[PDB]
């Protein structure tokens, strides 16, 4: 059975598409405002040297901080998000931050060379740049696998925006108070996505593959938090981060 998208569901898709267009800049025109990328010689992938310099940390912390501001902006426009208490809105935003960043970064990701290309060579990021910000292979290698797997789903913008919205509005986050309200908003989004796939995505299991990407994001989020914990033990690391990054990941 292929039920047609309701007027409410079409409205939700239009709102989410407009939300994304207002919060995502595909020209990466603000990148020159971040602290500059610094790429020291590190062919060996030396942990000692990486922690000593953290050369890419001010630039990547600014990029993530910027991306979180856009995610906050996006989330505010999700149908129903504003019906939640401000305590739940912040729990949802904090717990999902790195996952939604991983999803939205897929738009700039390219399988041509397995990089995140955000304009010129200065804003072209690879595995070696994430290690230069103090992260390790236990995070970057499944992260690249996730980017390729997600890129290969060839999501329509409609599916991409619904996936981000479903990620954010998740009832199974620690500290939520009204799980039932969060679940009702998420189901409204999940049903819109299933119906959209069935009636708009041409052949050649896409909904189940998208839900699997959400479970993959959970493991990546746990690895990132463990790595952020280690990176934060580096003396004077806080000056290389941002107040927003410190609060979200602290
Ligand atoms: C460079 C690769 C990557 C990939 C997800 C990234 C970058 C940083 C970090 C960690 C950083 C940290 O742990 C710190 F401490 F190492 F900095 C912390 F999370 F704490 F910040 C990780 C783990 C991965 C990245 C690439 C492009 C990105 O965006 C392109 C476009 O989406 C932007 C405009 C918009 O989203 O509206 C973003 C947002 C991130």
């Amino acid at each position: 059975l292929r039920p047609k998208l309701s007027e409410e569901q079409q409205r939700i898709i239009a709102i989410l598409l407009d939300a994304h267009h207002k919060t995502y800049d595909p020209t990466y025109s603000d990148f020159c405002q971040f602290r500059p990328p610094v790429r020291v010689n590190d062919g060996g992938g030396s942990v000692t040297l990486e922690l000593s310099q953290l050369s890419m940390l001010p630039h990547l912390a600014d990029l993530v901080s910027y991306s979180i501001q856009k995610v906050i902006g996006f989330a505010k426009m999700i149908p129903g998000f504003r019906d939640l208490t401000s305590e739940d809105q912040i729990v949802l935003l904090k717990s999902s931050a790195i996952e939604v960043i991983m999803l939205r970064s897929n738009e700039s990701f390219t399988m041509d060379d397995m990089s995140w290309t955000c304009g010129n060579q200065d804003y072209k990021y690879r595995v070696s740049d994430v290690t230069k910000a103090g992260h390790s292979l236990e995070l970057i290698e499944p992260l690249i696998k996730f980017q390729v797997g997600l890129k290969k789903l060839n999501l329509h913008e409609e599916e991409h925006v619904l996936l981000m919205a479903i990620c954010i509005v998740s009832p199974d986050r620690p500290g939520v108070q009204d799980a039932a309200l969060i679940e009702a908003i998420q189901d409204r989004l999940s049903n819109t996505l299933q119906t959209y796939i069935r009636c708009r995505h041409p052949p050649p299991l896409l909904y189940a593959k998208m839900i699997q990407k959400l479970a993959d994001l959970r493991s990546l989020n746990e690895e990132h938090s463990k790595q952020y914990r280690c990176l934060s033990f580096q003396p004077e690391c806080s000056m290389k981060l941002t107040p927003l990054v410190l609060e979200v990941f602290g």
